[PDB]
């Protein structure tokens, strides 16, 4: 037999982030005694291929791992999918080897049943992957089935079906049934609390945690997975989990301890939110400040801790822990002002709001108060948006004095969120629904309920593919937002004509400190074609900390960078 497993990192976005689940997975499957390597084509994407013939001829694995991070860019102007770049990548690997498949992600468990179908690939994991993977990697290695793995997505001949999970939750002392789609589940089972994940750097077939960092990458750090609000454009309740899965303290503040004995000083914190579940986060805060005064040699006292966070709960406590930690900056998600905005949108799982613009008021005043940095995030264009509902936030956002104010337009709707959901429900699979859009759409989007699908695949599916498997990316604009739909026009200039719309809202003496959707032709608008010269001078300077940490003085980093290439 073989104990070899393969992870792949097909992400091929630069500027480039650290594949940080296969860091998970790796020191799962090595715990339970498997030879573990990893093949990051972040760093090969003009000779990725290469790089896979090279690899297959020399080795063997019993079982191969792909992450999918990212469906598409998210950006509902954009509407730029990733997946089919995914699955050339799959398709050369199951051209290289007969060894099976699996699939998984954070992107990915946004509609896993769909993309194992579509990748043609073997099994595929929803949620957390390390424990899942070991039950995996062990019943191939074994060459026993694998029907009976609790959660695992196996791709029958018919479609994807699902193995239930072994632990249900439990409503008037009966067990809930699994759904066959998986969706909403707390996934804590799946969630290894208790190792610390291992980072390394510069080692062969491993995560390259330092060379991420030398190119931008921020050193990730989880402390607990999964979400148990429910908010309505939001993936992650799904796709994480709707239960906190906490770490361990000691053995998340020894990672973080581990990345920055290596240099990787800055540190984002990768929850969903760091500061719900608030009791685990300020007991993390205050190991981190015990660790830092006990020893000045502990390299935690060079951290710079980069958090995001929902606008409550957020207290002076714990702003003095976050300031006596190292913490740099916050980025809150406070996404509007008006209640008839947010109520159905940034909600708990009762439906319920949970803040108040006093709220993001008093967070950005008190990391003001400790020299904390601020980025405070709008969106725009959910239901209920006009463009006097637009004014009134961006009023009130800009007003805030934020270090940054970061604006976003439109919504890419997915299977599992309530949006997604309601929208799926206004169509009833007969008709469309009012600010449903795709720019590839040939005519009406008319979408189907999952209790109207013949699987989970086809739920999923609709979201990203039209009826004839061209891509379709759904997404959602409030018609409040669009002119008179009587005038014809191109999708894509609707959507420029939304982002115009927005710019000019913003007077010119502020674009310093905020951060706009563009399209071709707009002000700093980034492509695909040129070099960011932003971002080639933040490395070749060596600038640390998030990238939104320097945007105030882009124009000045760019001159000195100039100025040190000619010195
Ligand atoms: C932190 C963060 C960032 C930071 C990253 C900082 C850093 N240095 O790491 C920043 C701001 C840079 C960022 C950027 C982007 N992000 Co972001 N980000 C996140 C966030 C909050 C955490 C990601 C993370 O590291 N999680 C912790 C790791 C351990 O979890 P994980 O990757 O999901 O891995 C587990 C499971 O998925 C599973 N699994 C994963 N791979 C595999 C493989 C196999 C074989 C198996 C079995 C299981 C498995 O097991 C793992 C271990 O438990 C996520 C949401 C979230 N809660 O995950 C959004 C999220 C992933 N990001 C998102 C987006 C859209 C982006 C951008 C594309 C935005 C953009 N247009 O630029 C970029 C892409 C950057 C890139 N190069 O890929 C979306 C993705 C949505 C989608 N449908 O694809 C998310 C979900 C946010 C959202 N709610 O929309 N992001
Ligand atoms: S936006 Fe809402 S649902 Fe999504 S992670 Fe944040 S709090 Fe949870």
């Amino acid at each position: 037999m073989s104990r070899l497993v393969l992870l792949v990192n097909p992400n091929k976005v630069h500027p480039p982030i650290a594949p940080y689940a296969l860091d998970v997975l790796t020191t799962a499957l090595e715990d339970e005694g498997f030879e573990v390597e990893v093949l990051d084509l972040t760093f090969r994407r003009d000779d990725w291929k290469t790089c896979l013939h090279e690899y297959f001829a020399e080795r063997s694995p019993m079982l191969v791992g792909v992450t999918v991070r990212n469906t598409d860019t998210v950006y509902a102007f954009e509407q730029r999918p990733f997946v089919g770049e995914h699955r050339e990548i799959i398709t050369e690997i199951r051209r290289l080897t007969d060894a099976p498949v699996v699939g998984g992600g954070i992107g990915f468990s946004t509609m896993p049943f769909a993309l194992v179908e579509y990748f043609g690939i073997e099994y595929g994991v929803k949620g957390p992957g390390e424990k899942i993977l070991c039950e995996l990697a062990t019943a191939i290695s074994e060459g026993r089935d694998t029907a009976g793995i609790p959660g695992l997505i196996r791709n029958t001949e018919r479609g994807a079906v699902r193995v239930p999970p072994a632990v249900l939750t439990v409503r008037h002392g009966k067990t809930q049934p699994a759904e066959p789609t998986g969706q909403f589940e707390p996934r804590v089972w799946q969630v290894d609390q208790l190792s610390v994940y291992r980072r390394r750097s510069g080692v062969p077939r491993k995560v390259d945690n330092l060379e991420y960092y030398r190119r931008g990458g921020l050193g990730s750090i989880l402390t607990k997975n999964g979400c148990a609000y429910r908010c309505s454009h939001c993936v992650e309740p799904d796709a994480k989990g709707t239960r906190y899965g906490q770490r361990e303290l000691a053995s998340v503040v020894d990672e973080m301890e581990s990345l920055a004995a290596q240099g990787i000083l800055d540190q984002h914190t990768t929850d969903s939110e760091f500061n719900l579940s608030i009791a685990h986060a300020k007991n993390l805060l205050r190991e981190i400040v015990r660790r830092r005064h006990a020893d000045p040699d502990n390299p935690l006292n060079r951290l710079r801790l980069w958090v995001y966070c929902q606008p409550s709960p957020f207290d002076e406590e714990f702003a003095d822990l976050l300031a006596a930690a190292g913490c740099r900056g916050v980025n809150v998600g406070s996404d509007h002002i008006r209640p008839e905005l947010l109520s159905g949108w940034k909600v708990t799982e009762k439906g319920g709001t949970y803040y108040t613009f006093e709220d993001t008021e008093r967070l950005v005043r008190l990391c003001r108060e400790r020299g904390i940095l601020t980025m405070v995030e709008a969106l725009f264009g959910m239901p209920g948006e006009t463009p006097e509902t637009v004014r009134a936030c961006v009023d009130a956002f800009m007003a805030l004095d934020a270090t940054v104010t970061g604006f976003s337009l439109g919504l890419r709707l997915f299977p599992y969120t309530p949006m997604g959901i309601e929208i799926a429900e206004q169509c009833a699979g007969v008709r469309t629904a009012p600010g449903l859009q795709s720019n590839t759409a040939d005519g009406p989007i008319v979408l189907k309920p999952l209790r109207m699908c013949a699987s989970p695949a086809e739920y999923e599916r609709q979201f990203m593919f039209d009826e004839h498997g061209n891509f379709r990316l759904v997404c959602y604009f409030s018609p409040g937002l669009l002119p008179d739909p009587a005038r014809a026009a191109d999708p894509e200039e609707r959507w420029h004509g939304a982002v115009a719309d927005l710019w000019a809202l913003i007077d010119p003496a502020d674009h310093h400190r905020v951060m706009l959707p563009t399209v071709e032709g707009m002000s700093e608008h980034d492509n695909n074609y040129a070099d960011n010269p932003f971002l080639t001078s933040l490395g070749g300077l060596g600038y640390t900390g998030a990238f939104w940490s320097h945007w105030r003085g882009r124009e000045e980093i760019m001159r000195k960078a100039r100025e040190a290439a000619a010195q």
